[PDB]
């Protein structure tokens, strides 16, 4: 059975696995530790980008607003922002970089624009997400210490919210579409959820990773002949320097989407 397969995967893996699959054909779910908290790491970037998209619904100039990039802004992982030092990036470009490259500078610019991690949390609450919490900026939001509630959510909460954001009620249509375009264009997820799915399926995703071998991915999946699936796979380990384990996420994806 799918629960037995997940249990065994977890057992073998040396960690703690959290899975929430929502099948939008019938709102059925596959849940494994889905009400337990995990450090989100960069999966939290979706909430900050979406909060900016929500603002853009009532401000037509916002996404083209230029933001200065200073060498001072750079932190530990800045693939896109480092190319624009001494220049500017628009808020749309910052959303794109945060989601498609997991740029940490870009996420900090989003957070600062919004008025701090608390504001990201309030945006999640406005969507009916009672679980999400953003407490820190980049890079410290990825410390992923076992039992630390900062910068955490549950698999089910994040699957529900990702569904609302990408397929449902959270954003007006142009902004929903923009979020989906960004997720589909992610460059960091090939060995995660995507690797456990049929090649022909269309996928948008956002990865996350941190200490304690914390290895995460959240995805919206469009099968060729079926309604979409929303899948959250979170994974963490007991030792601070554990290797990250994207293969576990791919394996979980295969287990829960194999029965199609
Ligand atoms: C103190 O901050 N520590 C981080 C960290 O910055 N995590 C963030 C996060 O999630 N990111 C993702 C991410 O989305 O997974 C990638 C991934 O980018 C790519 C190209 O794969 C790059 S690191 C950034 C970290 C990461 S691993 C570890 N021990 N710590």
């Amino acid at each position: 059975s799918v629960q037995q397969q997940l249990e065994a995967l977890e057992k073998s893996s040396g960690g703690r696995l959290g899975v929430a699959l929502i099948n939008t054909a019938d709102n059925s779910q596959i849940l494994y530790r889905a009400d337990e908290r995990f450090a989100m790491c960069a999966t939290s970037k979706v909430m900050a980008a979406a909060a900016v998209l929500k603002q853009s619904e009532s401000d037509k100039h916002l996404l083209n607003q230029r933001v200065e990039i200073k060498k001072s802004d750079l932190v530990n992982y800045n693939p896109i922002a480092e190319k624009h030092v001494n220049g500017t990036m628009t808020l749309a470009e910052l959303g794109a970089a945060a989601l498609q490259y997991s740029d940490n500078t870009a996420m900090n610019k989003l957070i600062a624009h919004l008025g701090g991690p608390d504001k990201v949390t309030a945006f999640a609450r406005s969507l009916g997400d009672e679980t999400f919490r953003l407490d820190r900026t980049e890079p410290t939001l990825n410390t992923a210490i076992p039992g630390d509630p900062r910068d955490t959510t549950t698999p089910l909460a994040m699957a529900q919210t990702l569904k609302n954001l990408t397929l449902g009620k959270a954003l007006a249509e142009t902004q929903r579409a923009q979020l989906v375009t960004w997720l589909k264009g992610n460059t960091t997820g090939s060995a995660s959820i995507r690797a456990g799915l049929p090649k022909s399926w269309v996928v948008g995703d956002k990865t996350g990773s941190g200490d304690y071998g914390t290895t995460n991915d959240i995805a919206v999946i469009w099968p060729e002949n079926h309604a979409p699936l929303v899948l959250v796979t979170y994974f963490t380990q007991p030792e601070q320097k554990a290797e990250n384990r994207n293969d576990i996420l791919a394996a979980a994806a295969k287990i829960v989407t194999h029965g199609f």
